[PDB]
């Protein structure tokens, strides 16, 4: 009867809350993923950053390597 | 003479200096590599607490179907 109209609608209101909540996990589960790979690029960016910087060492030592055999074939 | 001895110990002294850069950029590089496995750790483990979470939710609207399937059945 009239009982059972309210144990329909409170039936459905707790399930349309978590089908409410069941959705935005699965938004933030591809939000983490997002979040995620950004950082993937971030480090990738950074490591290839100091990558070269110890090139752009290696190479200084080299010139002050020539600096010093080019004076002692004096 | 004298000046090539001062042009000597000069030309080790950025030589070292470029040694020791070089050596602290290394050690930085393998540091962002234990940070980046690290974030790798912590977003598998949020992940799959996202993703338990929706089981967890997933069984709540079932429990529900067989209470509202349990009193259909009367």
């Amino acid at each position: 009867s009239e009982l059972q109209r309210k144990e329909e609608e409170m039936r459905q209101m707790f399930v349309n809350k978590v089908k409410e909540t069941e959705l935005e996990l699965k938004e933030k589960e591809r939000e983490l993923h997002e979040k995620f790979e950004h950082l993937k690029r971030v480090h990738q960016e950074e490591k290839r950053k100091v990558e070269e910087k110890r090139r752009e060492l290696e190479e200084e030592t080299n010139a002050f390597n020539r600096r010093k055999a080019a004076v002692e074939a004096l």
